[PDB]
């Protein structure tokens, strides 16, 4: 379930501001609901595929804290 979720946040909400992101989940998530396949309420991309010593090499380039440049 969190690698469908992953591949579609990946390749479908790299262009969408923070409330539409957020309909787009709440969609996706009813979807999943309905068709009835496993995922976890409280995942994150984050911490499945941005490790901790790549996070701080990009925080000392210059990125910033949010999660949307996250």
């Amino acid at each position: 379930g969190n690698c469908i979720i992953s591949s579609i946040y990946e390749t479908y909400f790299g262009h969408l501001n923070e409330r539409e992101r957020g309909d787009m989940l709440v969609i996706l998530k009813r979807l999943l609901g309905k068709f009835a396949v496993k995922y976890d309420v409280n995942y994150r991309f984050i911490d499945y595929l941005v490790t901790l010593d790549e996070k701080m090499k990009w925080l000392e380039c210059g990125l910033d804290k949010n999660d949307y440049f996250l």
